């Protein structure tokens, strides 16, 4: 809408108050017109057409249970596109300012959330495997990173190179974590995931198998469920970066860290100067060696660290 922009307040979905940016013309919408062209959430009602209806409030203040969740994916929007423009310095997920759009409420029950090619798209959860997957900064990263590479490497959504996509998304989200200050951690979900329980996550970076995805590329699950193992395989690539950042001895290969800032320096120049759609394991090793080589030379200590990591997933 046109109209004219202004700062509500409301609640998120773990009870957190925040401030967020709206726009008003009779009422206030969910729509954020200081960043690129605009991050705007819908209400999807709890149906499964989308994108519903751009969100429209009374009063500037959404502190109603129904909110919530419109109020978090609105928000990290918000941080997530801040993270790629000063970080790395790319304008919304095309690198042209591309509006960021965002549906909420979407069916009934949905444990899931995704980025369906146009826009994202978020569940309310059922209540005990999650609630509004939108409460995790690291989910909204994670989807909002899915464009980035659509727009970019293309990786497809399948086997290798959909198990890359995915690690992708769970790098960046958890730099995007990281980024916000969001008490940060390597685990993936872990604010929206199984309320009951504390201390677990949809999957560890840090220790994939802790949740039973594989640590190492003798492991590799090989069969066709899950696209042939995207968010299975994913725990390679992830241990890897995690690995790259944090250091460790992995498997007998002992890593040196270098750090959360290289790591994705390093990645991010993979993927959009190197990787392809159709990329494997082993050529994201080869392009994550580049990257650190046109970064950091040939003879770094990144580069090392990167040679090693692989090494210890074992990727050739
Ligand atoms: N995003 C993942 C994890 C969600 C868990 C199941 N709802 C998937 O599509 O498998
Ligand atoms: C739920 C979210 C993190 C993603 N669509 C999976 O994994
Ligand atoms: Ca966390
Ligand atoms: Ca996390
Ligand atoms: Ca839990
Ligand atoms: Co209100
Ligand atoms: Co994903």
């Amino acid at each position: 809408i046109t109209g004219t922009s202004t700062v509500g307040v409301g609640r998120g979905v773990l009870g957190d108050q925040k401030n967020i940016n709206t726009t008003y013309s009779t009422y206030y919408y969910l729509q954020d017109n200081t960043r690129g062209d605009g991050i705007f959430t819908y209400d999807a009602k709890y149906r499964t057409t989308l994108p519903g209806s751009l969100w429209a409030d009374a009063d500037n203040q959404f502190f109603a249970s129904y909110d919530a969740p419109a109020v978090d994916a609105h928000y990290y929007a918000g941080v997530t596109y801040d993270y790629y423009k000063n970080v790395h310095n790319r304008l919304s997920y095309d690198g042209n300012n591309a509006a960021i759009r965002s549906s909420v409420h979407y069916s009934q029950g949905y444990n899931n959330a995704f980025w369906n090619g146009s826009e994202m798209v978020y569940g309310d959860g059922d209540g005990q495997t999650f609630i509004p997957l939108s409460g995790g900064i690291d989910v909204v990263a994670h989807e909002l990173t899915h464009a980035v590479t659509d727009y970019t490497a293309g990786l497809i959504y399948q086997n290798e190179s959909g198990a890359i996509n995915e690690a992708i998304s769970d790098i960046f989200g958890t730099l995007v974590e990281f980024y916000a200050n969001k008490n940060p951690d390597w685990e993936i979900g872990e604010d929206v995931y199984t309320p009951g329980i504390s201390g677990d996550s949809l999957r560890s970076m840090s220790d994939p198998a802790k949740y039973g995805d594989p640590d190492h590329y003798s492991k590799r699950y090989t069969g066709t469920q899950d696209n042939g193992g995207v968010h299975i395989n994913s725990g390679i690539i992830n241990k890897a970066a995690y690995l790259i950042s944090q250091g460790g001895t992995h498997y007998g290969v002992s890593v040196v860290g270098i750090g959360r800032d290289k790591l994705g320096k390093i990645f991010y120049r993979a993927l959009t100067q190197y990787l392809t759609p159709t990329s494997n394991f082993s050529q994201l090793r080869a392009a994550a060696v580049q990257s650190a080589t046109d970064l950091y030379g040939s003879t770094s200590q990144e580069v090392a660290s990167v040679k090693q990591a692989f090494d210890a997933v074992g990727v050739k």
